[PDB]
Order: C-alpha cells, then sequence, then structure tokens
C-alpha cells in the first residue's frame, strides 16, 4: 500500500497546468443550455453526492460523463476514509460568468468539492482522494473547497 499524502493548499496535481494534455486538456467554450454541446452534460443523482446547487437550478449535477464516472469513483473513496461523511460538490457546471475567462466550470468539467461535514482540515486530504479517483486535474484551490476537473473526449486521435 502507498502512503496518502494530502494536498497542501494551493498545490495541484499532477504538477502541470490544468489546460495541459498531460492534465484536463483544452478550453473548448462556454456551454450553455440553448447549445448543441449542451448533449455533453449528463445529469448527476448518486445518492451519496451532496450538491450545494446553490443557485437552485441543478447545474451542479450536469456533468461530462468522464467527470460523472471519476466523481462517482470518489464518492465511494470518501465514504471509505470517513465513514458517514461524503462527497460534496459547492459548484460544479456554471451557467453565469463566475468563474476566470476559459474555466473548465463553463463545459461540465469540473467540480469544486468538500466533504459533507464541512470540516476544512480534511481537504487536503481530499484532494489526494480525487488524485486516486482519476480526477485530471486537482488544485487544492481555497480553504474552502477542492477544485478537480477531466478531459474531454475530444482530443484522442
Ligand atoms: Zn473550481
Amino acid at each position: 500500500p502507498r502512503k496518502l499524502v494530502p494536498l497542501a493548499y494551493k498545490q495541484f496535481s499532477p504538477n502541470v497546468p490544468e489546460k495541459t494534455l498531460g492534465a484536463s486538456g483544452r478550453y473548448e467554450g462556454k456551454i450553455a443550455r440553448s447549445s448543441e454541446r449542451f448533449k455533453e452534460l449528463t445529469p448527476n443523482y448518486n445518492p451519496d453526492i451532496i450538491f450545494k446547487d446553490e443557485e437552485n437550478t441543478g447545474a451542479d449535477r450536469l456533468m461530462t460523463q468522464r467527470c460523472k464516472d471519476r466523481l462517482n469513483s470518489l464518492a465511494i473513496s470518501v465514504m471509505n476514509q470517513w465513514p458517514g461523511v461524503k462527497l460534496r460538490v459547492t459548484k460544479g457546471w456554471d451557467e453565469d460568468g463566475h468563474h476566470s475567462e476559459e474555466s473548465l466550470h463553463y463545459e461540465g468539467r469540473a467540480v469544486d468539492i468538500t466533504t459533507s461535514d464541512r470540516d476544512r482540515n480534511k481537504y487536503g486530504l481530499l484532494a489526494r482522494l480525487a488524485v486516486e479517483a482519476g480526477f485530471d486535474w486537482v488544485y487544492y484551490e481555497s480553504k474552502a473547497h477542492v477544485h478537480c476537473s477531466v478531459k474531454s473526449e475530444h482530443s484522442a486521435a
């Protein structure tokens, strides 16, 4: 077994920029509800994940299949790591311009996460679990959340 080392505040893994091929790849443009690319998004209703849904639109649940798959893996590992605690998404797909100009939040490929108990002391380890779950980039971006993203299916030729 490998020793699990939490990420430190502001650390990202892998240790390269988010939008490189070694990580989550390119920004492919905002997805709006009216977009053809809205069909890239699938609603995640995993009962073992809490969604903050601050906008009251369900947008946090709408994500690409790869994002869903990694999130669902992470949900198992979070409950393994801290029995009685669940994975929580505090921000997923952004319909409303609240991130930097080319954020993967705009295309349903990034989620900001916490544990369900909002114990900030758990977040460094949560970030390491997100790496182990196969997220393509994980960034301990603020004391309040870990930013996790995935590559798209559009760069493999
Ligand atoms: Zn984020």
